[PDB]
């Protein structure tokens, strides 16, 4: 289809990168396992804001706390309710982070989704942590000389 996956998007992680500089920081980036998950064309995603997977049952709360996180240019932890295109529920165990420059400016967000079943607590909620901490930092690594 449209948009081939870049090497970057092959990484067999599922995450997506924005580019605040763009109007309504859009995905400009997004991997075949989001892709995946999702439902959406890589077609279909680049160039809208990740908001587009949030619906009805969505704790808006929860939203707030990524939106804080953003303006604020730092990292966030969160579990919400998320929709593919057909309208299939998930949970996404998501993590935000900035990717920074050498410089030190925000360049990109990278956020991280581990889609589940129902909200984690304890262990898997550790488990599930650890798992897209370690992504994040992949992809600071992997997107670091886009
Ligand atoms: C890198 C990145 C990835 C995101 N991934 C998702 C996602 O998987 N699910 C989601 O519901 N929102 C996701 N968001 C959050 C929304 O794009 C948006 O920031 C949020 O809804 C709060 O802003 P709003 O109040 O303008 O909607 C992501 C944001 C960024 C920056
Ligand atoms: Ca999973
Ligand atoms: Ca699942
Ligand atoms: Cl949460
Ligand atoms: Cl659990």
């Amino acid at each position: 289809g449209e948009f081939l996956a870049t090497t970057l998007e092959r990484i067999e992680k599922n995450f997506v990168i924005t580019d605040p500089r763009l109007p309504d920081n859009p995905i400009i980036f997004a991997s075949d396992s989001f892709l995946q998950l999702t439902e959406y064309s890589r077609e279909e995603i680049l160039g809208r804001n990740c908001r587009f997977l949030q619906g009805p049952e969505t704790d808006r709360a929860t939203v707030r706390k990524i939106r804080d996180a953003i303006d604020n240019q730092t990292e966030v932890t969160v579990q919400l309710i998320n929709y593919t295109k057909s309208g299939k529920k998930f949970w996404n165990l998501f993590h935000l982070q900035p990717m920074r420059d050498q410089k030190g400016d925000v360049q990109y967000f990278i956020g991280v989704q581990l889609d589940g079943t129902e909200h984690v607590r304890d262990a898997a909620e550790r488990e599930g942590v650890m798992l897209i901490k370690k992504t994040a930092e992949n992809i600071d690594e992997a997107a670091k000389e886009l």
